[PDB]
């Protein structure tokens, strides 16, 4: 599925992502925006032979199980398969961990370099909600 920008920002919102760990909501709807332009079904390989997952891009070193990265955690004890749902809940709930790791959103290095610093209200700014 490819959400619009302002049915993401609703359904993260719905999910309780608003002010999660003080991230606003256009804090995450500007990271999916460059993880994944807002597809469910992105999917990246990274140079390490782990994979990126989602609409958040979360990755399988140590957060999800696909069975083919060796040394890996599956932290949100999940299949890497569930973060491609159309539902976006178990991204979700598994991003919520994730950012509470110590190192806040700058998990995300696209969140750090193109959101990080930016007017990222611009993202949920118009919708509904
Ligand atoms: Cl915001
Ligand atoms: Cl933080």
């Amino acid at each position: 599925k490819v959400f619009g920008r302002c049915e993401l920002a609703a359904a993260m919102k719905r999910h309780g992502l608003d002010n999660y760990r003080g991230y606003s909501l256009g804090n995450w709807v500007c990271a999916a925006k460059f993880e994944s332009n807002f597809n469910t079904q992105a999917t990246n390989r990274n140079t390490d032979g782990s994979t990126d997952y989602g609409i958040l891009q979360i990755n399988s070193r140590w957060w999800c199980n696909d069975g083919r990265t060796p040394g890996s955690r599956n932290l949100c004890n999940i299949p890497c398969s569930a973060l491609l749902s159309s539902d976006i809940t178990a991204s979700v709930n598994c991003a919520k961990k994730i950012v509470s790791d110590g190192n806040g959103m700058n998990a995300w290095v696209a969140w750090r370099n193109r959101c990080k610093g930016t007017d990222v209200q611009a993202w949920i700014r118009g919708c509904r909600l």
